[PDB]
């Protein structure tokens, strides 16, 4: 084909929801792929900002979709983050573990869709962060987030090629420097550091 293609799936955090440019944490990462060759990279973002795990799935049934997923040479995705913040964090225990439980089925379920229209490609699985760092339920917020990424990371060992990109370390300090002004999206800067991390993990040759 004589090109890189990148399909971008998931939530707002790949639709860029936040960020001041329209760029979000995708065009950071185009921004330093450019670095390393003049090969035209092509960006395929499929991001739906209410997007939550079972959504995902469905989307990932429409032929177009497949056909689009097959000719990717690489895969970027953010999904989750609906599944845990449906409603401002749930202070149901039942309803959480139901949520999570879904979820980890639906996720387990996408990577292996995945693999099926694209065994090559590297599939970049990036995790979820704390926004809400700062306020009095913070603590039981981080430990909730950091749970969910440990599953995300074990269902994503099972297939081969598919790295749980972590992004809770990016925003532990002075958080509301890189957050939008709802206090849960990330800015311009917080998109950068995401941008510039999932990069520094790609390597063309």
């Amino acid at each position: 084909d004589g090109e890189i293609d990148i399909v971008a799936l998931g939530d707002s955090l790949t639709r860029g929801t936040g960020d001041e440019s329209g760029k979000g944490y995708i065009g950071y990462m185009v921004d330093e792929l450019r670095q390393q060759t003049d090969e035209p990279i092509r960006v395929t973002n499929l991001a739906i900002r209410g997007l939550r795990s079972d959504g995902l799935l469905r989307q990932l049934g429409q032929s177009e979709i497949q056909r689009q997923i097959a000719m990717a040479d690489l895969i970027v995705m953010t999904i989750g983050g609906n599944d845990l913040f449906q409603g401002a964090l749930e202070w149901n225990v039942k309803e959480l573990d139901e949520a999570k439980r879904q979820y980890i089925a639906n996720l387990d379920r996408i990577f292996a869709l995945l693999r099926r229209l694209n065994s090559e490609a590297v599939i970049f699985a990036i995790g979820l962060y704390n926004a809400a760092s700062d306020l009095d339920d913070a603590k039981r917020t981080s430990a909730i987030v950091r749970d969910w990424n440990f599953a995300s990371a074990e269902v994503a060992a099972h297939y081969p090629n598919i790295v749980a990109v972590p992004t809770f370390d990016l925003f532990a300090l002075h958080v509301n420097d890189y957050l939008y002004s709802d206090h849960f999206h990330p800015n311009k800067e917080g998109y950068k550091r995401i941008g510039e991390r999932v990069a520094s993990l790609i390597t063309l040759t």
